[PDB]
């Protein structure tokens, strides 16, 4: 991340060892469950591309996931280069140059360049964009590692309704379908795959019932 | 949160990555149990509205809970605007303006505005009010996610009395009934739903026995 | 329909009794299956609004379906009136007036008016629009009368794959989901609900396999 | 189709509603069995491309079959354009222009153009060629929808020989193998897959026995 020294200057600060160890635990203990994605977003808060690559080195041990991440990052960098062509001409002395795809990801750039790019009025977030590419890669990995399809999430005969809803929504978050498809799933498949008692109650509740009403009517069933 | 620099000026400090990761773990691992509410109150201690929105982004993955939170926040903001009309007239140069409902929640305000609003003599807490709205939303979510009714909390035939009391009071905290209703529950339903031996002992103890006496008389039963 | 007399003039021709009897058989024998919709479209080919109302009189015996049709027609007529306001001013002697919502459906118009409206260069199809409203109503009825959800269409242990595909697509046509949802269904649910042998083969076939390849690989299984 | 008016002029006549309904019944009730192909050829006798598209609208409900038909028609139109290049130069006033691939199928042409093209001395059949393309598409669909391979057509232990022959030849018509392969099938596989008594009789009959002799020798077996 970026901090301020006693002179009021922006200086890069390395990720603390225990934050890196928390990220390592997340990678090595959660088997790329969907919750890995928010946690990363919390653990890389306000990070620099060098810090993001340091965090990615933990994923580098997982060869398949690391390869998927590298493919996603390369594709995003190519798209960024395509959408941000290198302008030919004079550059203002007070304005910094435009980083390339290999520079925003920190493969070739230096620390001072990223510090200057991130701290500006208005700021151009390179760390945030690299983080978004990382999150895209992580979402792909979570989809790859999902053990069950949403069509296979069925409420158990004695399973409480809240646990079934939690499993259903966790699987839905893992699968990352289209928004309309997700809405159709939450409206139809959740009722369809419930156990007979909750299914009867939800059918009696009618279409268009909110999730709160559904969980209320099935609370102790 | 807000800290003081070497110049004695109030400056916003971002939430540390491990605090955000602790909040992420709370959201993603505790299934909106009642204890999520104190923990949030601990983890957002002295926070700014921007920090509170950063913490809410973790809840944003949970679509139903996020929608309930957004509804509660919008209702609270509308009530705040209704109870705090925008005064038309001159404003003192030394007195800051009054934030609106979309400004206290940090949807439209800036960091410097919130820093100035929170640090004053006397202070007007915007972060605390936003936190209270968040806690209202979280209480609604905990009520929604409660798996069992208080009427269904019954002591097991071999369950120790202290565990039954703990489950009963946890469910009572989840349900959030009216204060008189809660008092009636703790006075009558706790005795009513106990197992036969503890029920006999508590009936012999008589009405109006304190919880300490009840747990004493049933300690090893 | 409309025919030409020996004088070269457009004259309305009534629907033949056996065409009406075919429509009656479709209504009374097919229980509003999806195939009722193409057949109607074939049987009302080039029809006038009076003819369409004559055909609807067969549906009028089915009270619920007739009420749904009347609701759909009234809604479509109201939308047509909203989108086609009655212009105030002179009307060309050679140009016919604009029919209203109650006039295109033939509730108040006469035969000569519809004959003149339909036969023009360029023609303004009133019979076709009324037919489209009828088809909307019929689609609603078919959705209402569908006996099974698409989620409940599962291949039998000894059922041939082509029959399962036919049932699946018939149910999909009955349900009339959104196009993206329909694509998701045909891509995922068809494989998901197949019997174990065909399911194994289709999983080996991989995602993105065309329906022809799927039916080929499962032909005799 | 095309009829003659009282003035001796060729005028297009629309397909009667009951012919269209017969075609709809064929499409929706026969599951693309091989007999759908002769029936279509009977029902579209002397039809125009606009009429053929009207008949295809019934198939348009069957999404996979409609897509296969559209692919076949587009391929045939491309081949027709390749084999019939647009000549650059003068055109005789008494000779009509050459329709393109999108014009013979009636996607862009008009009714009068097709009427003039079809009625000529000598006539250039555009409806017949479009019908042949439709029949190619339908043959592809029938091959796709065939439930059993010809190798899986085996005479039942008590099945009469004529029924086995009928099933065998129906499957052979569905599969549409090469002519030499079809001859090999009818000569060898029919005897190979018969039940033991008929198989013994046919083996005694010898190679090169005609189908009439085979059905005679196995009539009551
Ligand atoms: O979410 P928190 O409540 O802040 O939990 C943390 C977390 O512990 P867990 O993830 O095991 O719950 C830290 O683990 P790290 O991933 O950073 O390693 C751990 O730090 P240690 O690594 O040093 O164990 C720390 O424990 P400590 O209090 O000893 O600093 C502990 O905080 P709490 O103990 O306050 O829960
Ligand atoms: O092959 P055909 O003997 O001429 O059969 C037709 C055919 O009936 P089926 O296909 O049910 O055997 C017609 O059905 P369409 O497909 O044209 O609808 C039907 O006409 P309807 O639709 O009006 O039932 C007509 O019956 P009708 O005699 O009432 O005209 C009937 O002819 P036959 O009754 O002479 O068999």
């Amino acid at each position: 991340p970026i901090v301020q020294n006693l002179q009021g200057q922006m200086v890069h600060q390395a990720i603390s060892p225990r934050t890196l160890n928390a990220w390592v635990k997340v990678v090595e203990e959660k088997a790329f469950s969907p919750e890995v994605i928010p946690m990363f977003s919390a653990l890389s808060e306000g990070a620099t591309p060098q810090d993001l690559n340091t965090m990615l080195n933990t994923v580098g041990g997982h060869q398949a996931a690391a390869q998927m991440l590298k493919e996603t990052i390369n594709e995003e960098a190519a798209e960024w280069d395509r959408l941000h062509p290198v302008h030919a001409g004079p550059i203002a002395p007070g304005q910094m140059r435009e980083p390339r795809g290999s520079d925003i990801a920190g493969t070739t750039s230096t620390l001072q360049e990223q510090i200057g790019w991130m701290t500006h009025n208005p700021p151009i977030p390179v760390g945030e964009i690299y983080k978004r590419w990382i999150i895209l890669g992580l979402n792909k990995i979570v989809r790859m590692y999902s053990p069950t399809s949403i069509l296979d999430i069925r409420q158990g005969p004695k399973e409480p309704f809240r646990d079934y809803v939690d499993r259903f929504y966790k699987t839905l978050r893992a699968e990352q379908a289209s928004q309309e498809v997700k809405n159709w799933m939450t409206e139809t498949l959740l009722v369809q795959n419930a156990n007979p008692d909750c299914k009867t109650i939800l059918k009696a509740l009618g279409p268009g019932a909110t999730l709160e009403e559904m969980m209320t009517a099935c609370q102790g069933v």
